[PDB]
């Protein structure tokens, strides 16, 4: 069972910040709201939009942020690459311990999703290899990890994509993939299997006791790699056999023979089985979230 | 189209470690009241047997040591309902939402919270299987529930794990679900089926994201798809069960009897090498409630 992460110190930071004619998610963290910066553009304005020129236009007044009932005073803003950030008068009191972190694709966390500043559901999700999150008015919602009482902030959403998908950016205001705030023709490169997010998880079905699908195989990385390659899988690098190496030595099966087992999975198949729960290969599970 | 859960933030600020002699679980604490299983009083050697009248008879308040994080709480009174065990506390939870105390039927879904020892850990959503039992993830004593407007309906407690791995537990006036009890003694799952409702509304959400390939020109029977339904362990469908269906019927222009031919005909040709919503196997854990509130 993918768990997300308790969301209630995140829901303490959510707002509602709006612009003219747009709203969206915003989030409050001591006297800062982080937020998208085309809250400041119309629809027209986001084929072409020239950031700078818009932004100088505004003052403080032209941001309404309401938390809740309140609504907060901006006294100040500033863009910082594409992420809006208003400075208020009121340091929010439900402010956790955090940090901002930016992730690499095949890691996992929890996002928020939100709807006009009120927290609507809560979701575990990978950031796809291909820089996109398969997810589900959202702007401005923003992904997280928790680890002893401090929340990691690591991802706000700013688009979606023809095919589906969400793209956003760190709280740096940097985007993942090669995507901007444009409404343009760009679209996802391919998509592949996070590789090592699978085998992780077969680790997980021994540990859980289940067996069926190894063999007495095993394979050389260049052999695994050339063959997973032609399922669309993400090449598997030294540096992933060694974050496995915790799960290899705790059930014995050295990583190269786990990936003999997931080649001979792949072209196979599980004959009508399961392994944890599922009935096909799971990859947003991280070595460190089976563990 | 992904399961999501109800934020837990309501949730996380009610819930508390309970400790009488060695046994150690999660409780939930509404006003002055930590709720949590009765077995928390049970011994090792007792939960064969348990005389749970008798054992609690022997307990006074000083047994139950209840700390909120860093601060112990001070019990000042005890009682059963069931099998939930109930303690009043000196002091009222101030983060106490509005709530109610709810039992839910098989086939709804709900959201848990897990917790180690009073610090929640996790939430994801599930489903109450039809035969009342909860494929879940020391958790003993987390909750289910489901918010509306501000408003948490609690509708679970976890109790037991059973040999198959699954999950036994009350509702938060101490009933079970389903044929299991607060023993350690032989108990098993009945065989499980899947959640026919929860199916076609499943498929109905994929009309809506736009994959309509399974649809067919062909409309069937409640009686002749039940009885293609009884040979693949799915539950029968009702009229109720249509009814509930007929707002997305109206949003999407599929009537539920077409959409049971498309199940049905789904059932035994299989998918031929397509999926749904980028799944082969037909998910069975979102309501159509579910599916309407997410769409």
């Amino acid at each position: 069972r993918k768990m997300a992460f308790p969301s209630g110190k995140v829901e303490g930071c959510m707002v509602q910040v709006t612009c003219g004619t747009t709203t969206l998610n915003g989030l409050w963290l001591d006297d800062v709201v982080y937020c998208p910066r085309h809250v400041i553009c119309t629809s027209e304005d986001m084929l072409n939009p020239n950031y700078e020129d818009l932004l100088i236009r505004k003052s403080n007044h032209n941001f309404l942020v309401q938390a809740g009932n309140v609504q907060l005073r901006v006294i100040g803003h500033s863009m910082q690459n594409c992420v809006l950030k208003l400075k208020v008068d009121t340091a929010n009191p439900k402010t956790p311990k955090y940090k901002f972190v930016r992730i690499q694709p095949g890691q996992t966390f929890s996002v928020l999703a939100c709807y006009n500043g009120s927290p609507s559901g809560v979701y575990q999700c990978a950031m796809r290899p291909n820089f996109t999150i398969k997810g589900s008015g959202s702007c401005g919602s923003v992904g997280f990890n928790i680890d002893y009482d401090c929340v990691s902030f690591c991802y706000m959403h700013h688009m979606e994509l023809p095919t589906g998908v969400h793209a956003g950016t760190d709280l740096e205001g940097n985007f993942y993939g090669p995507f901007v705030d444009r409404q343009t023709a760009q679209a996802a490169g391919t998509d592949t299997t996070i590789t090592v997010n699978v085998l992780a998880w077969l680790y997980a079905a021994v540990i859980n006791g289940d067996r069926w699908f190894l063999n007495r195989f095993t394979t050389t990385l260049n052999d695994f790699n050339l063959v997973a390659m032609k399922y669309n899988y993400e090449p598997l690098t030294q540096d992933h056999v060694d974050i496995l190496g915790p799960l290899s030595a705790q059930t014995g099966i050295a990583v190269l023979d786990m990936c003999a087992s997931l080649k001979e999975l792949l072209q196979n198949g599980m004959n009508g089985r399961t392994i944890l729960g599922s009935a096909l290969l799971e990859d947003e599970f991280t070595p460190f979230d089976v563990v």
